[PDB]
């Protein structure tokens, strides 16, 4: 009658949120112990193929490293963590926000006071994982999710799923030719142009022929952009990433001096007071309205180190 043992039969299964190759992500609610019916989100991994590969046990480690170590209001919250024999199980909370980029699509395009605000909280845990010396890489839209109230979480610091997209990448990732953090800072600059535009700033037909564009590094400003968004993106877009701002030991501060970020009270936006552009509807803490359809049912399918000591339980 001591401390919950928490394994899988804790959680009952309600919806798949998406599926990887590495494993799925599901919908569960807690049915016995210290949340018993609170809603969560449940990332199963395989554990017998991440260790079949390097690169993939690393971003796995890492991950349920990051989610342990850096706690902040714009970064998804890790609750627990267990295995079993062949599988790794994260519960994390569960972002009923859904994505946010997904609402770029029934606005077409964000205004400049909309994605100011979101580019603003993003940049905060951009600037956090930089503090403690993590770089977030491969930042991308689909990563950037929205909580109950409609705030920014990042998420996705372990594996990808097929087993993605390179238009987010910046130039030095490409080239493979070494980056410190200033990457991270380009990634803000084309998924500010993406909220902005509805698009990334450079495409092409195929895998290679994209990539010669975003070399190339051509600025395609549309007239409607204020003065101020034209000058930001140009300066996170740079090709040199030492020339790029943020790059310099200034970092996220340096980013937020700009005066595009004018109006940003730094201090409530962070205490998350600053009432957020899009707002979801709630009928629920179970409402799954803005995660689509292509997800239903529900059906989870000697070296063991070193996922030894995976467990976790969130101190809160
Ligand atoms: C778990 C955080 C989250 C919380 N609440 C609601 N939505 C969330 N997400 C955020 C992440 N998002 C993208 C995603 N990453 C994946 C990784 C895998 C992997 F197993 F690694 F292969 C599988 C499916 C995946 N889908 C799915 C729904």
């Amino acid at each position: 009658r001591g401390p919950e043992k928490i394994r899988p039969e804790c959680f009952e299964l309600l919806r798949v949120l998406g599926k990887g190759g590495y494993g799925k992500v599901f919908q569960v609610r807690k049915v016995t112990g210290a949340n018993t019916g609170k809603i969560f989100a449940m990332k199963v991994l395989k554990k017998a193929m991440i260790v079949r590969n390097a690169k993939d046990t690393a971003h796995t480690k890492a991950e349920r490293n990051i989610l342990e170590e850096v706690k902040h209001p714009f970064i998804v919250d890790l609750i627990y963590a267990f295995q079993t024999g062949g599988k790794l199980y994260l519960i994390l909370e569960y972002l009923s926000g859904g994505e946010l980029f997904m609402q770029l699509e029934r606005e077409g395009i964000f205004m400049e006071d909309t994605a100011c605000f979101y580019l603003a909280e993003i940049s905060m845990a951009l600037g956090h994982l930089h503090q403690k010396g993590i770089i977030y890489r491969d930042l991308k839209p689909e990563n950037i999710m929205l909580n109950h109230q409609g705030h920014v979480k990042l998420t996705d610091f372990g594996l990808c799923k097929e087993s993605g997209t390179i238009e987010y990448m910046a130039p030095e990732i490409l080239m493979r030719s070494g980056h410190n953090r200033a990457v991270d800072w380009w990634s803000l600059g084309a998924l500010m142009y993406d909220m902005l535009t509805g698009a990334p700033p450079f495409t092409g037909e195929n895998r290679k022929k994209t990539i010669d564009k975003i070399l190339k590094c051509k600025l395609n400003l549309p007239p409607y952009l204020t003065q101020e968004a034209r000058d930001l993106l140009k300066k996170l877009l740079k090709r040199n990433a030492a020339s790029r701002l943020g790059a310099g030991p200034g970092d996220a501060g340096e980013v937020q001096a700009h005066p595009f970020f004018r109006h940003i009270n730094w201090e409530e936006l962070l205490a998350r007071k600053v009432e957020p552009p899009f707002k979801p509807l709630l009928q629920s803490e179970e409402d799954v309205s803005q995660f689509d359809s292509k997800f239903t049912r529900q059906t989870p399918v000697s070296a063991n180190q070193v996922f030894l000591g995976f467990a976790y339980v969130a101190p809160s």
